[PDB]
């Protein structure tokens, strides 16, 4: 039946988890087939429930049995390598962090205390939670790396920023966006603006310790807001917009990269309320960029999809 | 792709389960379209989150849109009525006893000690729990009350229960397979052993406050153990069976009706690790079952299968 088994499916993202977590996914590189006692002893762990457990890999279609033994089938092979998005996603997501927010979410919804679902439980913020968890915040920022590496080839075409000299990036995180320019694009004043704990380094990038709900400095003719706004309700949005469109003079251009809302992006959709889960924030049509980005006193001039879901708005003071 | 949908498909649970545990579910009976505008006035949600929620629940294909307003799709009617297997699976399974306990699975393969994952984030042991946690108990026996009424019509064409005049329910829980036997087959003694807080009241049906770790009262020619053994590991499965034995005479029969262990089949596959994560147990093969019989000194004189995922296995002390 087609409701049962979308009720009982988080069984398969556990068990893909436990798989992950345990670290057995590495031994399945590049197609090669493994005997599970081995396995089993190596990690010492009882050969009976791992067997068991691959069982059940199987009949998903993450794993495939033989004489030779079990391999990971073909569809599923980004498991084998930790830096991969697939892996990069278990590590991030599959923890408490989500999956108890998203016990609360319900409770969230009927009880209208401005306050999120991830907030209810914590009692912090996401971000304001990351800081005091480390380990999350490395495994945040591979996942985020890896979705702005999809972007760069794509971005450097569609942009010039050749014509650029002082670029700005806020929450840029680890400047990966800006590194990554800088290898294609030498001799700009690159700058990343985020919550620091300590101060990142990289040859050519200042790293800035700065807060964008605070005024934002001047004489940067590119500001950028790669996968932020996502994270922040219409009223806080606008005001990271404001304190931008104050900074900005009237040849200054703010880059917007967002997972665009469309009607048919099932995968948005997805992402829209787990935004709505851990901010209360979510993901915007091209409309509702035009409506808080009016608000802000700032204008679209330029509009372009990247990728299937990541698309570049261009914003200008007016 | 596949594996990316797998990794992200929980978060398809987590909305159908929030639609349900919010009660918002309830207003979607008889293929009925709803505003959601009025619902979220109803229960004091927001209306740009619970459209946005829908929007999410459409494109599942759990929901169906239109300009009258949206309902539950032909094959999610189910989430309508609180006395669906779907419905009571999302009450009884999607909460934090399973969630968190399936985030420390990795942990409880890596770790070869006695204790199962649950064990280990509760402290305690699975039935433990439900003694102090009364609102997942009643969830609980409610969803296997709907597990026993898809079997009953079956198992008395194939099993013959007026042959017996005194008949015993091994971890019967409420009485519901004595209590739907008892209707079509009447005038006999039927009990039911269990951990009771408090004893249950049905006509005609006797209710023991027992531990079937203890010596079973003998005098009953028909003891049951359905859906038990899945719960235990061997050691415990044949400490059961060997007080079965003990308490059977040579004219007894033991009725074993379980999710039987096949070679294909996901359901049971899927079960097969959540007994594993809750219990540090397992479904069980035909050999699997004869092997702690036969430590029990009991043999098996009849199996057949009921249905597509439950079987029935007789045993007698020989
Ligand atoms: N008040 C604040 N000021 C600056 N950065 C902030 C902030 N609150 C959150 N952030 C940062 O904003 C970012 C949101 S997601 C960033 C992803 C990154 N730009 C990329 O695509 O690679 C995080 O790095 C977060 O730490
Ligand atoms: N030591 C013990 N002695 C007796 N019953 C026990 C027990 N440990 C667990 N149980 C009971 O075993 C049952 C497991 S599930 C059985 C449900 C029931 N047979 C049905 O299918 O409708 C629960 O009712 C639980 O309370
Ligand atoms: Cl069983
Ligand atoms: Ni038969």
């Amino acid at each position: 039946s087609m409701l049962i088994d979308l009720i009982t499916s988080y069984r398969k993202t556990a068990a893909i988890y436990t798989f992950v977590d345990a670290g057995l996914s590495i031994h399945f590189k590049n197609g090669d087939y493994v005997d599970i006692n081995k396995l089993a002893s190596q990690y010492g762990i009882d050969y009976s429930r791992l067997n068991r457990l691959c069982d059940f890999l199987i009949e998903i279609g993450v794993l495939v049995s033989s004489d030779h033994g079990v391999a990971l089938s073909e569809e599923c092979s980004a498991l084998a390598d930790p830096n991969s998005v697939e892996f990069l996603t278990v590590k991030y997501e599959i923890n408490s962090e989500h999956w108890d927010s998203w016990l609360m979410y319900p409770k969230s919804l009927l009880e209208n205390n401005g306050k999120s679902a991830f907030e209810m439980v914590h009692g912090k913020s996401f971000f304001e939670h990351l800081d005091s968890n480390k380990g999350l915040k490395s495994d945040f920022d591979a996942l985020m790396s890896k979705y702005t590496n999809k972007i760069i080839k794509e971005l450097l075409v569609i942009y010039d920023f050749d014509k650029h000299n002082r670029i700005l990036d806020l929450g840029g995180g680890d400047g990966e966006l800006l590194i990554r320019i800088s290898e294609q694009v030498k001799g700009k004043d690159y700058t990343v603006l985020d919550r620091y704990n300590e101060v990142p380094i990289s040859e050519g990038i200042n790293f800035i310790k700065g807060d964008f709900f605070k005024p934002i400095p001047t004489g940067y003719d590119l500001y950028i807001l790669k996968n932020v706004l996502h994270n922040w309700p219409d009223n806080d949005a606008i005001s990271i917009l404001k304190n931008c469109r104050e900074a900005m003079d009237n040849n200054a251009t703010l880059l917007i990269i967002t997972l665009m809302k469309k009607p048919q992006s099932l995968v948005v959709k997805s992402v829209d309320i787990l935004m709505d889960m851990l901010f209360s924030a979510k993901q915007r049509y091209l409309s509702e960029f035009e409506d808080i980005a009016n608000q802000a006193g700032l204008v679209i001039r330029h509009y372009k999809d990247l990728d299937e879901i990541f698309s570049l708005i261009e914003l200008k003071v007016k």
